[PDB]
């Protein structure tokens, strides 16, 4: 499943929403797409 944009992802386990192309930010723990 996905994770929302401002949601807490895993810095050392990038997953997030691969479907919507959001990648986890490591230093910031949120998901980011274009930002």
């Amino acid at each position: 499943g996905c994770l929302g944009i401002w949601k807490a992802c895993n810095p050392s386990n990038d997953q997030c929403c691969k479907s919507s192309k959001l990648v986890c930010s490591r230093k910031t723990r949120w998901c980011k797409w274009q930002i």
